């Protein structure tokens, strides 16, 4: 019997097959009646679908329909550990699972909610069916490269490692960095579905081509989304907040920015959590 990596039957839990024909796990959160639109939650790097629960919980509570899967080599989907053949395997996964979902309930419109590499996903997703998507809520998405590791030099060498030993890795990334909340340092420190290892240079490039992508997309974006960002991210830098602004073509963008707050916003100090779910719950809610 096929099982996740954790060693658990797939046969027992909710899941899809993907077009290479591995098994993603999948979460739902249903109402009770037909729901006012659908929201796929795309979550990012060495995480999983189950860091969505409280978010999903209260987008449920406003008769969305939110599902989920675990991405490739992520949580309780298959495949070797935050690897993936190219990015796009990501993209077309959601999109898969977006077909399936309306081909269910028809006519309903469709939102992304994306959180670092899961946003740099939501992005390309959007950006691959033109004025299809609803709305797209991006919490400090990926769409920038850290420029002092990113130098024609670091990137022409990082290629070169990859062809020789693409699964060589750097250090587990410090933690501290994610939440300025100490509680939730030490929730993502102790969850046995996130992946701590370090970053592997195959998985390294294909960031860079999500972020590539992301930033070659931008110009062609007119899907309406709110945009979350902490002024004192170490992880996905402020700027990239300001370039999405200036770069995509959408009517209808806004901007918050959190002073002071790290990566994981709707996982941070009460007051910005707070904020992070109450403004998402706005903004859902209007467009709904
Ligand atoms: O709650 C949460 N948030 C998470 C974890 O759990 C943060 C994680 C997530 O998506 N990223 C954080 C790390 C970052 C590394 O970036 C790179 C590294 C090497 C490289 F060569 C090019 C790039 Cl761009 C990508 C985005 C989701």
């Amino acid at each position: 019997p096929r099982r996740t990596p954790q060693s658990i039957p797939y046969q027992d839990l909710p899941h899809l097959v993907n077009a290479d024909g591995q098994y993603l796990f999948c979460r739902y959160w249903a109402p009770t009646g037909t729901p006012k639109a659908l929201i796929f939650v795309s979550h990012g790097a060495g995480e999983h679908s189950g860091r969505y629960e409280e978010l999903a919980r209260m987008l449920m509570g406003l008769d969305l329909l939110v599902f989920a899967h675990d991405h490739v080599g992520h949580g309780q989907s298959e495949g070797e550990r935050m690897v993936v053949s190219d990015f796009h395997v990501f993209v077309r996964d959601v999109l898969q699972h977006v077909d399936s979902m309306q081909k269910d309930y028809p006519g309903l419109p469709v939102f992304l909610l994306g959180h670092s590499m899961g946003g740099a996903i939501a992005i390309l997703t959007a950006a691959e069916r033109p004025g299809h998507f609803a709305g797209m809520v991006l919490i400090s998405p990926l769409v920038l490269a850290n420029p002092e590791s990113a130098t024609t030099f670091k990137v022409l060498a990082a290629k070169v490692l990859n062809s020789v030993l693409p699964n060589l890795s750097s250090g587990p990334i410090d933690s501290s960095v994610l939440s300025r909340n100490k509680t939730e340092v030490d929730i993502y420190n102790s969850d046995p579905l996130i992946c701590r290892a370090g970053l592997k240079v195959c998985f390294g490039i294909q960031l860079l081509n999500a972020v590539s992508r992301v930033e070659r997309a931008l110009p062609k974006l007119t899907v309406p989304f709110l945009l979350l960002q902490g002024s004192a991210d170490r992880l996905c830098d402020s700027k990239g907040a300001y370039l999405l602004m200036e770069l995509a073509k959408s009517q209808d963008k806004t901007l918050k920015i959190y002073e002071g707050a790290y990566h994981v916003l709707h996982k941070e100090l009460p007051e910005v959590t707070n904020s992070v779910f109450h403004e998402i719950n706005m903004w859902v809610s209007q467009r709904t």
